[PDB]
């Protein structure tokens, strides 16, 4: 793209006419962020790779082009960006990527305060741009979720829930925060230390199983008729966090299919109108054929929805599923904190103003430079004060069973409509 | 496992007491070819390595443990196994196996004419054992396929097919070589020389679909009602004959899903008692883990079928499904070929009487060593004489194309019952 970003400035060619990412001449959509257009190829690599961070905490990649060889960080609070060596050569010149290293305290173009370059200039609605992006996934069109009619309220009866790869009872506890009336709640897991904060917090409820691929349509059959199916594939190897990423297809995937079968398995017959509901959690740093294939197998459109929204985590996920208002935006009521601070222990101030969990120890106390404390973290996520000291386990695995969890208000976000179809305390 | 022996043959140890393929001690079967017992991890690596050939065309781990470091290919015409040299050490002997290596015309010890050895002995119902042993894998426990009355027949109505992975039309060939009438025949294949195939030889009848992954359940509505899902799992990437085994679950297990999901597509609904029938096809060299998660989700036990009961191929798969008598004995009809030489050309003589595909080169002709030609790879695997000879390919293409495909006469026994549910030409 040099040759062709020559005659760019030469004002031959739009720069709107031209893919920033790779040059290509096949120009189909713009990119969202910043002025130019966009080929598809390039935008399979953006899904996959755009919110991709190093142990570092910032970006694995460039921002432009989601490539590059070396990138240059940003030294803004906050910010995660990275801008490689090759994308500043076009866009603010040749060299000045170099002469750009030497600016010892640099912004990037997201947060630079000008906000207005020569050849590149920031897109003025790219939050929105950045929302409406995952809206134009069309690719994978599918038909719309079913809607099923409200029914009575003299009519409601109490919730029943199949959670497949439970973790510490997020599902339960936002339903019973609701105030929805649970008759039963199944829930498949085998980490230990998981089953026990679910025992302890939820005080015996839980009917506790051993592992999904034991669980048999006669199980399913047996347990009773099934309303609300729940769950989210293990993302530790699909995260770009864990440092042993030896595969991201094995494991997790054949662990989806286990929700995929047990799903039709609990699923009510054509011609039972009954009420039925399932809810599929995963990551957004993950494959685009991956993606495809879920979505294919679920018949279903993903929803991103991410945190920052309504906690002071950014924890981007996708939610498929059928429950009603799944698309609608989220509010954030008071008891949220959209402050790292506020989630912090007295005596201690952030310099952030949200943690990015999918300068590694985000918090100064005392001149000095400490990790999140475990109460701190389970404040951040939205979790009730002190719910993962039950037993008597380590600090690194208590931190590791809170980083997996769903985001509390995220997933009362979800479940709220669901108390126009069950029965409330 | 030395120490162990010392024992066994001092006479304080039974060697039907000790698994003789690592020396465990927790016994639970009885080694099926040899003397010993046999604990159940032993079971799994048996069954995933035991049917592994190499590029050689011999065995790719020693034929007592399936493990071994250095192993002793046999000498015999048509035998392809091969003992490692740790192993020989115990049940023949200290340096028996370096003793072993300079007799120059060796027999391995399933061929040895005496059959009958110090501290190891061959069992005489070996091979009903070898039958016995997959009726053995009762630990995937599952309930009996569902037996649907017959219909009476002047009430049948022809069947309809929907075959995935299609490849070269074996099915429905199959189908008209059994006189049952087709409605029709769907399929899906993406190989464009298959395509082609199928629809020169069954004459534009084959309605052609693209890719499974874009087949949707909406379509499987609007093609009719099923009779008949068909379909085997890409098995070049399961079968360790690819030099560029890259993996084993990537690509042919995702594929296996697209199966699954259409197969419940197909399938009629709870109270439908219409007549509906399956078959799934994999491998026998394939994973513990995968064959476990295979079964799992079609709900079914395996049968496995050998070709070499009625074809001069050893063609071992795997055959799930619901069609009735799938258990049931081969039987082999004068028409089907039981020695290679019958599937020659005239003017050529084989050395082999039975070809391994799942000395390289089978043939001697005019003293000299060569390939199977494409017509009697034809013959062999039962196919029409010249079928493949449709376009204009290569050798390596087509002998490809035919190598990957099912066993006819196999398929006819399975497909044979069906003419008691269907219209009949
Ligand atoms: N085979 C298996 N069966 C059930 N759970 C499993 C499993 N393998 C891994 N898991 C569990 O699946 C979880 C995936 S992340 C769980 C997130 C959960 N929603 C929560 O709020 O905590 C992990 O806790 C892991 O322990
Ligand atoms: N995505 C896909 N959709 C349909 N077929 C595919 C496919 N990917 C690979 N295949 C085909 O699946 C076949 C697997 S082996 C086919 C055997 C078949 N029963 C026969 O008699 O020939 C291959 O021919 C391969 O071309
Ligand atoms: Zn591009
Ligand atoms: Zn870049
Ligand atoms: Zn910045
Ligand atoms: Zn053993
Ligand atoms: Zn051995
Ligand atoms: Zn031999």
């Amino acid at each position: 793209r040099e040759r062709l970003v020559y005659e760019v400035r030469q004002k031959c060619r739009n720069i709107e006419d031209i893919c920033i990412s790779c040059g290509s001449l096949n120009v189909t959509l713009e990119h969202p962020l910043f002025v130019g257009g966009m080929c598809q190829n390039c935008k399979n690599c953006f899904l996959e790779c755009a919110y991709q961070y190093d142990d570092d905490g910032y970006q694995s990649y460039c921002t432009i082009c989601c490539g590059g060889r070396e990138v240059l960080m940003c030294g803004n609070n906050n910010c995660c960006r990275c801008f490689c060596v090759e994308c500043v050569d076009l866009l603010v010149g040749p060299g000045a990527a170099q002469a750009a290293i030497k600016e010892d305290p640099w912004n990037c173009y997201m947060c630079g305060h000008k906000g207005t370059y020569g050849l590149l200039r920031r897109r003025e609605d790219w939050p929105s741009r950045l929302q409406m992006f995952f809206a134009n996934n069309h690719d994978q069109e599918f038909d719309p979720p079913k809607v099923y009619p409200p029914v009575p309220a003299e009519k409601r009866k109490p919730i029943r829930v199949l959670s497949l790869f439970d973790g510490i009872a997020t599902g339960l506890l936002v339903l019973k925060d609701l105030g929805i009336q649970v008759d039963r709640y199944i829930a498949s897991e085998v980490c230990e230390d998981s089953i026990t904060v679910g025992m302890v917090r939820h005080q015996g409820k839980i009917m506790y199983v051993g592992d999904v691929r034991s669980v048999t349509q006669k199980h399913i059959q047996e347990w009773g008729p099934f309303d609300l199916v729940i769950g989210g594939s293990p993302c530790n190897d699909l995260s770009i966090v864990n440092p042993a990423r030896k595969g991201l297809y094995e494991g997790t995937g054949r662990l989806f299919f286990e929700f995929y079968r047990l799903l039709h398995d609990a699923r009510p017959k054509e011609g039972d109108d009954r009420p039925f509901f399932w809810l599929f959690e995963n990551v957004v740093a993950m494959g685009v054929s991956d993606k495809r294939d879920i979505s294919r197998f679920l018949e279903s459109n993903p929803v991103m929805i991410d945190a920052k929204e309504v906690s002071a985590a950014h924890r981007a996920r996708y939610f498929w599923g059928n429950l009603p208002g799944m698309n609608r935006p989220l509010a954030s009521t008071v008891n949220d904190k959209l402050e790292l601070q506020e989630c912090l222990e007295h005596g201690r101030i952030a310099k952030f103003s949200k943690v990015r969990t999918i300068q590694h120890f985000p918090v100064f106390m005392n001149e000095k430079e400490d990790i999140l404390w475990c109460t701190e973290m389970e404040r951040v996520f939205g979790f009730p004060v002190h719910y993962t000291d039950v037993s008597n386990m380590s600090r690194l695995a208590r931190q590791r069973l809170l980083g997996r969890s769903w985001s509390v208000p995220v997933i009362r976000h979800l479940f709220a409509p669901l108390k126009e179809y069950f029965a409330c305390v």
